[PDB]
């Protein structure tokens, strides 16, 4: 079990002004630290956020959070469930800012809600330094869905934070699961993120901001546009037929028009990953993986995801014999990979 700690700086808050926080399980024999960002879509205006507060309140408030959480998948401490990093220090950071981890705005006389996702990450890092993170060798910032996009938006800021505070020996890396989307034509979203960024006072990485310039920062929420600008090592996990991608594309599972649409989506996703040297992209219809207990089961070209992440670690000590890091399926239809989840 990971134990809850509410942030000591109570001005860093969830949407409703309650304190943000993190769940922690220390492993004092280890100098590896895994900080996982939870997902769960977002909200982009007052009416839309009001509805989320009514029926998704744990994603907006800490008032009802439980004292403990069980670590699963990559957050498990059991070698059989987590062959990759079972002995690491484990941190789960709840998503209670509804801003894809981008916001830097407090609740005030003019703001019903606080959107502080980018500041929550930095405050968690600061408070962990006094609980052992100061001695770390590797900080892996991981996340799923909106949290996977949050990794891409925040990994270089964490690296700069630690350099500026005087911890040059901590190697910061990212793991982005199910947060790599296409701004494509629907079969039958960009306006929501354009509105949301203004509502949240959302912030994106500096090099990406300088490329796209004022008014166009929404571009940096799409993985294939923000990833080339990043300096920290980032491993990308993305199903080729992601269920959230197909939902916003208005695809519900076939005649020729839809067959061609689905095949083109997989081809485009595979193209965006061609120059991503650390990646895992199976030809499956699914969504999220790294904190699911059976994340050990899927394989690409005979290599599992925990193995690919271990090979990535070795590469950061040129290609390794029998230990690949770039694993993208070539077959063109969901479940042409026999190891896909059922
Ligand atoms: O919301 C979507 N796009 C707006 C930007 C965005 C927001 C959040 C995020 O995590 C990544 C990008 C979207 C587009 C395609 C498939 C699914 N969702």
């Amino acid at each position: 079990d990971l134990r809850l700690h509410l942030l000591l700086n109570t001005s860093v808050t969830c949407n409703d002004g309650s304190p943000a926080g993190y769940y922690l399980k220390e492993s004092r024999g280890s100098r590896r630290w895994l900080l996982f960002l939870e997902g769960g879509w977002y909200c982009f205006n007052r009416e839309n956020c009001d509805s989320r507060y009514d029926t998704m309140r744990r994603l907006m408030s800490s008032r009802d959070w439980p004292r403990t959480r069980t670590g699963t998948g990559i957050l498990s401490s059991q070698p059989e469930e987590n062959p990759y990093w079972w002995n690491a220090n484990m941190v789960f950071i709840p998503y209670c800012s509804s801003d894809v981890w981008s916001g830097a705005s407090s609740k005030s006389e003019k703001n019903e809600y606080a959107f502080m996702g980018a500041l929550i990450i930095q405050e968690v890092v600061r408070e962990l330094l006094g609980r052992g993170l100061s001695g770390a060798k590797v900080l892996l910032l991981a996340g799923s869905s909106a949290g996977g996009t949050g990794v891409l938006l925040n990994v270089d800021r964490v690296a700069e934070q630690l350099e500026k505070l005087g911890y040059p020996a901590i190697q910061v890396r990212g793991l982005a699961d199910s947060g790599w989307f296409l701004d494509n034509k629907q079969y039958r979203p960009t306006e929501a993120i354009r509105r949301g960024i203004r509502y949240w006072n959302g912030v994106v990485p500096e090099r990406c901001r300088r490329q796209f310039q004022e008014g166009e920062e929404w571009n940096c929420f799409f993985g294939y546009k923000v990833y080339p600008t990043l300096r920290s090592p980032v491993f990308v996990v993305q199903w080729l037929f992601d269920e959230a991608q197909l939902t916003v594309d208005n695809v519900h599972l076939v005649q020729e028009g839809l067959r061609l649409y689905i095949q083109n989506l997989g081809r485009e996703l595979r193209h965006t990953l061609k120059d991503v040297p650390a990646s895992f992209a199976p030809a499956c219809l699914s969504h999220e993986i790294i904190i699911r207990s059976h994340w050990t089961d899927v394989q690409v070209k005979g290599t599992s995801l925990p193995r690919a992440l271990h090979c990535w670690d070795r590469s950061l000590h040129t290609p390794l014999k029998g230990c690949p890091v770039h694993l993208v399926d070539s077959c063109p239809w969901p479940h042409c990979n026999p190891s896909c989840p059922t």
